[PDB]
DNA sequence: CCGACACCGCATCAGC
DNA sequence: GCTGATGCGC
DNA sequence: GTCGG
């Protein structure tokens, strides 16, 4: 974190634009700048120097000059003192409470943890769980704990059916020493892009994990995507581990590489790679990579047999997972 | 100047 | 119920 | 807020 000060500033700005301004593009603009600056191998000495990086424009260059000279940014100093912005930024920290619901709760006089807790009845299911585990969800997950969780998940999966293949992706697959959550990509020979020869494929797994008390709560659940809560078991007299967020994504086995590519991220890396794909005349999603015919309409899926093939299609040299943390 | 900005599953609600 | 818009987290 | 045509 050579430029931690600047990147934090940019991230706060991005959060403000998303949560308060509800200006998604400025949000992504600030996040891109923060990312490009985060990988810059030099301690930035001026805005001009920063403005040379792609994604850093004139406005951010000036803010960087202000921050470098004063150690702060007036724009953020004001934002922080604004009660409405503070309330909204706080509420959005609760899983399930987005920019809209946050501003809505503020209008109704619900702007603090105390308020949320006493108005549980005004929350949807997801928001309730998010509130319940507010503290825990803010904690990082040590890779050590991620290894224990991977062990439980893969083994429980094998017990349901030896043909399931569960791969932990997200930041974990990228080599991170700590993760915000656990993301599991699941595949089974019965479910391909050609047919679903077996229903409840995801349900079976969720069920087994709850049965052994690994999964404790459910934020949302469908045929191919599960979003919930899990907790490592603790030993006798040992204090309980914090509850953790867990995402499970069931993907057609023949589309594993596009799925593993997507679920490995980062989200910014995917945004960059997907944008570059478009510029190269292709469209990439978690299922396939297809060409972009003149009409702008996507064509038929191109053959893929490894993550590298996807990279080849867009003329990008392969990048190992640990090098996709943008 | 200015249109484009990655792409999608599940939850919830309004209209028919 | 079916469908489409919108929110929220991927 | 930034960038490409
Ligand atoms: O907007 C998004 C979010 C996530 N993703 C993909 C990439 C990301 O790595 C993966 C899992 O999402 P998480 O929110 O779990 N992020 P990640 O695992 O990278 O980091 P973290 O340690 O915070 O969970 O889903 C996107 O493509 N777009
Ligand atoms: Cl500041
Ligand atoms: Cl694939
Ligand atoms: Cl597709
Ligand atoms: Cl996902
Ligand atoms: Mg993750
Ligand atoms: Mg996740
Ligand atoms: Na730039
Ligand atoms: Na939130």
């Amino acid at each position: 974190t050579l430029n931690g000060g600047i990147t934090d500033m940019l991230t706060e700005l991005a959060n403000f634009e998303k949560n308060v301004s509800q200006a998604i593009h400025k949000y992504n603009a600030y996040r891109k700048a923060a990312s490009v600056i985060a990988k810059y191998p030099h301690k930035i000495k001026s805005g001009a120097e920063a403005k040379k990086l792609p994604g850093v424009g004139t406005k951010i260059a000036e803010k960087i000059d202000e921050f470098l000279a004063t150690g702060k940014l007036r724009k953020l100093e004001k934002i922080r003192q604004d009660d409405t912005s503070s309330s909204i930024n706080f509420l959005t920290r609760v899983s399930g409470i987005g920019p809209s619901a946050a501003r809505k709760f503020v209008d109704e006089g619900i702007k603090t943890l105390e308020d949320l807790r006493k108005n549980e009845d005004k929350l949807n299911h997801h928001q309730r769980i998010g509130l319940k585990y507010f503290g825990d969800f803010e904690k990082r997950i040590p890779r050590e704990e991620m290894l224990q969780m991977q062990d439980i998940v893969l083994n429980e999966v094998k017990k349901v059916d030896s043909e399931y293949i569960a791969t932990v992706c997200g930041s974990f697959r990228r080599g991170a020493e700590s993760s915000g959550d656990m993301d599991v990509l699941l595949t089974h020979p019965s479910f391909t892009s050609e047919s679903t020869k077996q229903p409840k494929l995801l349900h079976q797994v969720v069920e087994q994990l709850q049965k052994v008390h690994f999964i404790t709560d459910t934020l949302s659940k469908g045929e191919t995507k599960f979003m919930g809560v899990c907790q490592l078991p603790s030993k006798n007299d040992e204090k309980e581990y914090p509850h953790r967020r867990i995402d499970i994504r069931l993907i057609p086995k023949d589309q594993y590489y596009c799925g593993v590519l997507y679920f490995t991220g980062s989200d910014i890396f995917n945004k960059n790679m997907r944008a570059h794909a478009l510029e190269k005349g292709f469209t990439i999603n978690e299922y396939t990579i297809r060409p972009l015919g003149v009409t702008g309409v996507a064509g038929e899926p191109l053959p893929v047999d490894s993550e590298k093939d996807i990279f080849d299609y867009i003329q990008w040299k392969y990048r190992e997972p640990k090098d996709r943390s943008e």
